[PDB]
DNA sequence: ACTCTGCCTCAAGACGGT
DNA sequence: TTGAGGCAGAGT
DNA sequence: ACCGTCC
Protein backbone atom coordinates (compact mmCIF):
# COMPACT_ATOMS: atom_id res chain seq x y z
CA UNK A 1 0.00 0.00 0.00
CA UNK A 2 0.65 3.70 -0.47
CA UNK A 3 -1.71 5.56 1.90
CA UNK A 4 -4.15 7.73 -0.03
CA UNK A 5 -2.46 7.42 -3.40
CA UNK A 6 -5.68 6.24 -5.12
CA UNK A 7 -7.77 9.17 -3.85
CA UNK A 8 -4.94 11.57 -4.72
CA UNK A 9 -4.70 10.38 -8.32
CA UNK A 10 -8.49 10.62 -8.58
CA UNK A 11 -8.35 14.15 -7.22
CA UNK A 12 -5.42 15.76 -9.06
CA UNK A 13 -4.81 13.45 -12.05
CA UNK A 14 -8.23 12.12 -13.15
CA UNK A 15 -6.96 11.61 -16.73
CA UNK A 16 -4.73 8.81 -15.50
CA UNK A 17 -7.73 6.60 -14.62
CA UNK A 18 -9.93 4.93 -17.26
CA UNK A 19 -13.03 2.92 -16.41
CA UNK A 20 -13.66 0.12 -18.88
CA UNK A 21 -16.12 -2.75 -19.12
CA UNK A 22 -14.58 -6.19 -18.83
CA UNK A 23 -15.36 -6.74 -22.51
CA UNK A 24 -12.29 -4.64 -23.36
CA UNK A 25 -9.74 -6.81 -21.57
CA UNK A 26 -10.61 -9.82 -23.79
CA UNK A 27 -7.41 -11.62 -24.79
CA UNK A 28 -5.22 -9.89 -22.23
CA UNK A 29 -2.90 -11.48 -19.67
CA UNK A 30 -2.83 -9.94 -16.17
CA UNK A 31 -0.53 -10.56 -13.16
CA UNK A 32 -2.24 -11.11 -9.85
CA UNK A 33 -0.90 -10.90 -6.32
CA UNK A 34 -1.77 -14.40 -5.05
CA UNK A 35 -1.29 -13.62 -1.36
CA UNK A 36 -3.63 -10.61 -1.35
CA UNK A 37 -6.41 -12.51 -3.14
CA UNK A 38 -6.05 -15.51 -0.82
CA UNK A 39 -6.45 -13.03 2.01
CA UNK A 40 -9.54 -11.46 0.42
CA UNK A 41 -11.16 -14.90 0.25
CA UNK A 42 -10.20 -15.98 3.79
CA UNK A 43 -11.98 -12.80 4.92
CA UNK A 44 -15.05 -12.88 2.64
CA UNK A 45 -15.88 -16.56 2.01
CA UNK A 46 -17.57 -17.09 5.39
CA UNK A 47 -20.44 -19.47 6.25
CA UNK A 48 -21.85 -18.58 9.67
CA UNK A 49 -18.88 -16.45 10.63
CA UNK A 50 -16.69 -19.51 10.01
CA UNK A 51 -14.54 -20.29 6.97
CA UNK A 52 -15.52 -23.07 4.58
CA UNK A 53 -13.78 -26.34 5.42
CA UNK A 54 -13.61 -30.06 4.81
CA UNK A 55 -14.49 -32.01 7.96
CA UNK A 56 -10.89 -32.97 8.77
CA UNK A 57 -10.73 -29.27 9.73
CA UNK A 58 -8.69 -28.01 6.78
CA UNK A 59 -9.64 -24.57 5.45
CA UNK A 60 -11.01 -24.28 1.89
CA UNK A 61 -12.43 -20.70 1.35
CA UNK A 62 -9.24 -19.73 -0.50
CA UNK A 63 -9.63 -22.76 -2.81
CA UNK A 64 -13.29 -21.81 -3.48
CA UNK A 65 -12.42 -18.18 -4.24
CA UNK A 66 -9.44 -18.99 -6.40
CA UNK A 67 -11.03 -21.78 -8.44
CA UNK A 68 -14.15 -19.80 -9.29
CA UNK A 69 -12.79 -16.29 -9.89
CA UNK A 70 -10.00 -17.75 -12.01
CA UNK A 71 -12.60 -19.58 -14.10
CA UNK A 72 -14.68 -16.40 -14.52
CA UNK A 73 -11.65 -14.42 -15.68
CA UNK A 74 -10.67 -17.14 -18.15
CA UNK A 75 -14.20 -17.20 -19.58
CA UNK A 76 -13.92 -13.46 -20.21
CA UNK A 77 -10.73 -14.01 -22.21
CA UNK A 78 -8.48 -12.86 -19.37
CA UNK A 79 -5.46 -15.13 -18.84
CA UNK A 80 -4.21 -14.54 -15.25
CA UNK A 81 -0.75 -15.40 -13.93
CA UNK A 82 -0.45 -15.67 -10.19
CA UNK A 83 2.62 -14.29 -8.45
CA UNK A 84 3.34 -15.46 -4.87
CA UNK A 85 5.15 -13.29 -2.27
CA UNK A 86 8.71 -14.26 -1.42
CA UNK A 87 10.88 -13.16 1.49
CA UNK A 88 9.88 -9.67 2.74
CA UNK A 89 12.55 -6.98 2.36
CA UNK A 90 14.28 -6.15 5.70
CA UNK A 91 12.89 -2.62 5.48
CA UNK A 92 9.46 -4.17 6.05
CA UNK A 93 10.12 -5.54 9.56
CA UNK A 94 8.55 -2.46 11.11
CA UNK A 95 5.28 -2.73 9.28
CA UNK A 96 5.20 -6.50 9.65
CA UNK A 97 5.75 -6.37 13.39
CA UNK A 98 2.91 -3.93 13.90
CA UNK A 99 0.70 -6.43 12.07
CA UNK A 100 1.69 -9.12 14.57
CA UNK A 101 1.02 -6.98 17.67
CA UNK A 102 -2.44 -5.99 16.49
CA UNK A 103 -3.22 -9.66 15.76
CA UNK A 104 -2.07 -10.62 19.28
CA UNK A 105 -4.32 -7.81 20.54
CA UNK A 106 -7.27 -9.13 18.54
CA UNK A 107 -6.65 -12.62 19.87
CA UNK A 108 -7.05 -11.50 23.49
CA UNK A 109 -10.17 -9.56 22.51
CA UNK A 110 -11.35 -12.88 21.06
CA UNK A 111 -11.27 -14.66 24.41
CA UNK A 112 -13.09 -11.87 26.23
CA UNK A 113 -15.70 -12.01 23.47
CA UNK A 114 -16.14 -15.78 23.50
CA UNK A 115 -16.37 -15.90 27.28
CA UNK A 116 -18.98 -13.13 27.20
CA UNK A 117 -21.22 -13.90 24.22
CA UNK A 118 -22.17 -11.55 21.38
CA UNK A 119 -20.78 -13.30 18.29
CA UNK A 120 -20.52 -9.88 16.65
CA UNK A 121 -17.20 -9.51 18.44
CA UNK A 122 -16.15 -13.17 17.97
CA UNK A 123 -16.50 -12.86 14.17
CA UNK A 124 -15.05 -9.34 13.95
CA UNK A 125 -11.91 -10.27 15.90
CA UNK A 126 -11.73 -13.60 14.11
CA UNK A 127 -11.60 -11.71 10.81
CA UNK A 128 -8.90 -9.41 12.19
CA UNK A 129 -6.98 -12.58 13.08
CA UNK A 130 -6.75 -13.81 9.48
CA UNK A 131 -3.32 -14.79 8.20
CA UNK A 132 -2.12 -16.35 4.94
CA UNK A 133 0.12 -19.35 5.66
CA UNK A 134 2.64 -21.38 3.67
CA UNK A 135 -0.02 -24.10 3.63
CA UNK A 136 -2.66 -21.86 2.00
CA UNK A 137 0.04 -20.97 -0.52
CA UNK A 138 1.09 -24.57 -1.24
CA UNK A 139 -2.54 -25.65 -1.71
CA UNK A 140 -3.35 -22.84 -4.12
CA UNK A 141 -0.21 -23.62 -6.09
CA UNK A 142 -1.42 -27.22 -6.37
CA UNK A 143 -4.90 -26.17 -7.49
CA UNK A 144 -3.50 -23.81 -10.13
CA UNK A 145 -1.18 -26.54 -11.35
CA UNK A 146 -4.16 -28.89 -11.84
CA UNK A 147 -6.07 -26.04 -13.52
CA UNK A 148 -3.31 -25.42 -16.05
CA UNK A 149 -3.03 -21.84 -14.75
CA UNK A 150 0.58 -20.55 -14.51
CA UNK A 151 2.11 -19.31 -11.24
CA UNK A 152 5.44 -17.70 -10.36
CA UNK A 153 7.37 -17.27 -7.07
CA UNK A 154 8.60 -13.70 -6.51
CA UNK A 155 12.02 -13.65 -4.79
CA UNK A 156 10.70 -10.96 -2.44
CA UNK A 157 7.75 -8.62 -2.98
CA UNK A 158 4.97 -9.92 -5.26
CA UNK A 159 3.95 -6.45 -6.31
CA UNK A 160 7.49 -5.66 -7.45
CA UNK A 161 7.64 -8.87 -9.52
CA UNK A 162 4.24 -8.02 -11.08
CA UNK A 163 5.56 -4.60 -12.07
CA UNK A 164 8.57 -6.40 -13.50
CA UNK A 165 6.30 -8.64 -15.65
CA UNK A 166 4.34 -5.67 -17.03
CA UNK A 167 7.58 -3.76 -17.76
CA UNK A 168 8.96 -6.73 -19.73
CA UNK A 169 5.72 -7.01 -21.74
CA UNK A 170 4.99 -10.50 -20.41
CA UNK A 171 1.57 -9.21 -19.35
CA UNK A 172 -0.68 -6.28 -20.06
CA UNK A 173 -1.16 -5.04 -16.55
CA UNK A 174 -1.15 -5.90 -12.87
CA UNK A 175 -4.50 -6.58 -11.30
CA UNK A 176 -4.32 -5.53 -7.70
CA UNK A 177 -5.57 -2.99 -5.18
CA UNK A 178 -2.03 -2.19 -4.05
CA UNK A 179 -1.08 1.20 -5.47
CA UNK A 180 2.61 0.48 -4.64
CA UNK A 181 2.74 -1.44 -7.87
CA UNK A 182 2.97 1.90 -9.61
CA UNK A 183 5.77 3.00 -7.24
CA UNK A 184 7.75 -0.11 -8.30
CA UNK A 185 7.27 1.23 -11.83
CA UNK A 186 4.41 -0.83 -13.31
CA UNK A 187 3.05 1.10 -16.34
CA UNK A 188 -0.47 -0.23 -15.89
CA UNK A 189 -2.46 -1.18 -12.81
CA UNK A 190 -6.03 -2.55 -12.87
CA UNK A 191 -8.21 -2.41 -9.76
CA UNK A 192 -11.51 -4.23 -9.25
CA UNK A 193 -10.90 -6.99 -11.82
CA UNK A 194 -13.03 -9.85 -10.50
CA UNK A 195 -14.89 -10.98 -13.64
CA UNK A 196 -17.72 -11.51 -11.17
CA UNK A 197 -21.37 -11.91 -12.21
CA UNK A 198 -22.70 -9.27 -9.79
CA UNK A 199 -20.42 -6.49 -11.08
CA UNK A 200 -20.28 -3.98 -8.18
CA UNK A 201 -17.47 -1.53 -9.03
CA UNK A 202 -16.22 -0.61 -12.54
CA UNK A 203 -12.74 -1.82 -13.49
CA UNK A 204 -10.16 0.95 -12.96
CA UNK A 205 -7.09 1.23 -15.17
CA UNK A 206 -4.17 3.40 -14.07
CA UNK A 207 -1.48 4.51 -16.51
CA UNK A 208 1.79 5.40 -14.72
CA UNK A 209 2.99 7.74 -17.49
CA UNK A 210 -0.27 9.65 -17.26
CA UNK A 211 0.18 10.04 -13.49
CA UNK A 212 3.70 11.35 -14.04
CA UNK A 213 2.58 13.85 -16.71
CA UNK A 214 -0.49 15.09 -14.77
CA UNK A 215 1.61 15.57 -11.59
CA UNK A 216 4.63 16.98 -13.42
CA UNK A 217 7.14 14.47 -12.06
CA UNK A 218 9.52 11.75 -13.15
CA UNK A 219 9.52 8.28 -11.59
CA UNK A 220 12.09 9.19 -8.91
CA UNK A 221 10.15 12.18 -7.59
CA UNK A 222 7.08 9.98 -7.74
CA UNK A 223 8.69 7.40 -5.46
CA UNK A 224 9.58 10.22 -3.03
CA UNK A 225 5.96 11.42 -3.10
CA UNK A 226 4.74 7.88 -2.28
CA UNK A 227 7.19 7.67 0.62
CA UNK A 228 5.74 10.94 1.99
CA UNK A 229 2.14 9.67 1.49
CA UNK A 230 2.88 6.54 3.49
CA UNK A 231 4.68 3.44 2.28
CA UNK A 232 5.17 0.05 3.96
CA UNK A 233 8.95 0.53 4.15
CA UNK A 234 9.63 3.68 6.22
CA UNK A 235 7.80 6.35 8.17
CA UNK A 236 6.24 9.56 6.96
CA UNK A 237 6.41 13.13 8.22
CA UNK A 238 3.58 13.81 10.66
CA UNK A 239 1.53 16.73 9.39
CA UNK A 240 2.48 16.29 5.75
CA UNK A 241 -0.31 14.51 3.93
CA UNK A 242 -1.41 14.32 0.28
CA UNK A 243 -1.95 18.03 -0.40
CA UNK A 244 1.15 19.28 1.36
CA UNK A 245 3.20 16.36 0.05
CA UNK A 246 2.29 17.11 -3.55
CA UNK A 247 3.15 20.80 -2.94
CA UNK A 248 6.54 20.07 -1.36
CA UNK A 249 7.59 17.44 -3.90
CA UNK A 250 6.56 19.66 -6.80
CA UNK A 251 8.53 22.58 -5.35
CA UNK A 252 11.67 20.77 -4.01
CA UNK A 253 11.71 17.55 -6.10
CA UNK A 254 13.28 15.39 -3.38
CA UNK A 255 13.11 14.37 0.23
CA UNK A 256 16.63 15.61 1.13
CA UNK A 257 15.80 19.06 -0.17
CA UNK A 258 12.39 19.05 1.48
CA UNK A 259 14.11 18.26 4.78
CA UNK A 260 16.55 21.14 4.41
CA UNK A 261 13.73 23.63 3.70
CA UNK A 262 11.32 22.43 6.41
CA UNK A 263 10.71 24.28 9.66
CA UNK A 264 11.98 21.69 12.18
CA UNK A 265 9.62 23.07 14.84
CA UNK A 266 6.40 22.90 12.83
CA UNK A 267 7.22 19.76 10.83
CA UNK A 268 9.90 17.72 12.60
CA UNK A 269 10.92 14.60 10.67
CA UNK A 270 11.13 11.04 12.06
CA UNK A 271 14.27 9.88 13.88
CA UNK A 272 16.50 7.57 11.85
CA UNK A 273 14.32 7.94 8.75
CA UNK A 274 15.13 5.13 6.32
CA UNK A 275 13.55 7.05 3.42
CA UNK A 276 16.68 6.79 1.21
CA UNK A 277 16.75 3.04 1.68
CA UNK A 278 13.00 2.83 1.01
CA UNK A 279 13.46 4.90 -2.13
CA UNK A 280 16.21 2.55 -3.27
CA UNK A 281 13.94 -0.43 -2.60
CA UNK A 282 11.36 1.14 -4.88
CA UNK A 283 13.82 1.89 -7.71
CA UNK A 284 15.74 -1.42 -7.61
CA UNK A 285 13.67 -4.10 -5.88
CA UNK A 286 14.69 -7.74 -5.94
CA UNK A 287 12.42 -9.28 -8.65
CA UNK A 288 12.10 -12.53 -10.61
CA UNK A 289 13.52 -12.79 -14.13
CA UNK A 290 10.52 -12.28 -16.48
CA UNK A 291 12.41 -14.02 -19.28
CA UNK A 292 13.15 -17.27 -17.40
CA UNK A 293 9.78 -19.04 -17.52
CA UNK A 294 7.54 -18.83 -20.57
CA UNK A 295 3.98 -18.56 -19.26
CA UNK A 296 1.68 -21.30 -20.59
CA UNK A 297 -2.05 -21.61 -19.86
CA UNK A 298 -2.32 -25.43 -20.00
CA UNK A 299 -5.38 -27.68 -20.18
CA UNK A 300 -7.06 -28.60 -16.89
CA UNK A 301 -6.57 -32.09 -15.49
CA UNK A 302 -10.22 -32.90 -14.75
CA UNK A 303 -9.70 -36.25 -13.04
CA UNK A 304 -6.91 -35.08 -10.73
CA UNK A 305 -8.99 -31.97 -10.11
CA UNK A 306 -11.93 -34.03 -8.89
CA UNK A 307 -9.58 -36.18 -6.77
CA UNK A 308 -8.01 -33.11 -5.12
CA UNK A 309 -11.03 -30.80 -4.59
CA UNK A 310 -13.81 -33.38 -4.34
CA UNK A 311 -11.66 -36.11 -2.81
CA UNK A 312 -9.43 -34.32 -0.35
CA UNK A 313 -11.53 -31.18 0.21
CA UNK A 314 -15.19 -32.32 -0.02
CA UNK A 315 -16.14 -30.23 -3.04
CA UNK A 316 -19.45 -31.04 -4.80
CA UNK A 317 -18.47 -33.09 -7.85
CA UNK A 318 -21.16 -31.38 -9.97
CA UNK A 319 -20.17 -27.78 -9.27
CA UNK A 320 -16.49 -28.68 -9.77
CA UNK A 321 -16.88 -30.74 -12.96
CA UNK A 322 -19.13 -27.97 -14.30
CA UNK A 323 -16.39 -25.39 -13.58
CA UNK A 324 -13.72 -27.59 -15.13
CA UNK A 325 -15.71 -27.81 -18.34
CA UNK A 326 -16.43 -24.08 -18.44
CA UNK A 327 -12.66 -23.61 -18.25
CA UNK A 328 -11.56 -26.36 -20.63
CA UNK A 329 -14.27 -24.87 -22.88
CA UNK A 330 -12.95 -21.30 -22.61
CA UNK A 331 -9.49 -22.63 -23.64
CA UNK A 332 -10.66 -23.46 -27.17
CA UNK A 333 -12.47 -20.12 -27.24
CA UNK A 334 -15.78 -18.47 -26.52
CA UNK A 335 -18.40 -16.58 -24.63
C1' DA B 1 -11.23 27.70 7.29
C1' DC B 2 -7.79 23.92 5.42
C1' DT B 3 -5.32 19.95 6.82
C1' DC B 4 -3.97 16.12 9.28
C1' DT B 5 -4.46 12.69 12.97
C1' DG B 6 -6.61 9.15 15.32
C1' DC B 7 -10.08 6.90 16.92
C1' DC B 8 -14.14 4.60 15.42
C1' DT B 9 -17.59 1.78 12.19
C1' DC B 10 -18.24 -1.38 8.84
C1' DA B 11 -17.68 -4.56 5.06
C1' DA B 12 -15.01 -7.64 2.37
C1' DG B 13 -16.68 -13.62 -3.01
C1' DA B 14 -19.33 -16.77 -6.28
C1' DC B 15 -22.99 -19.73 -7.40
C1' DG B 16 -27.56 -21.66 -8.38
C1' DG B 17 -32.46 -21.00 -8.38
C1' DT B 18 -35.91 -17.93 -8.47
C1' DT C 1 -4.67 -6.40 5.08
C1' DT C 2 -7.66 -2.45 2.03
C1' DG C 3 -11.22 1.52 1.86
C1' DA C 4 -14.86 4.70 2.54
C1' DG C 5 -16.69 7.60 5.74
C1' DG C 6 -17.52 9.58 10.21
C1' DC C 7 -16.12 12.89 13.78
C1' DA C 8 -13.52 15.79 17.39
C1' DG C 9 -9.69 18.42 18.07
C1' DA C 10 -5.11 20.38 17.65
C1' DG C 11 -2.68 23.08 14.98
C1' DT C 12 -1.99 26.25 11.82
C1' DA D 1 -31.44 -8.47 -8.29
C1' DC D 2 -32.24 -11.41 -4.11
C1' DC D 3 -30.58 -14.91 -1.01
C1' DG D 4 -29.60 -19.33 0.86
C1' DT D 5 -25.70 -21.92 0.67
C1' DC D 6 -20.99 -23.24 -1.11
C1' DC D 7 -17.72 -26.46 2.72
K1 LIG E 1 1.32 10.92 6.50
Amino acid sequence: GIQGLAKLIADVAPSAIRENDIKSYFGRKVAIDASMSIYQFLIAVRQGGDVLQNEEGETTSHLMGMFYRTIRMMENGIKPVYVFDGKPPQLKSGELAKRSERRAEAEKQLQQAQAAGAEQEVEKFTKRLVKVTKQHNDECKHLLSLMGIPYLDAPSEAEASCAALVKAGKVYAAATEDMACLTFGSPVLMRHLTASEAKKLPIQEFHLSRILQELGLNQEQFVDLCILLGSDYCESIRGIGPKRAVDLIQKHKSIEEIVRRLDPNKYPVPENWLHKEAHQLFLEPEVLDPESVELKWSEPNEEELIKFMCGEKQFSEERIRSGVKRLSKSRQGST
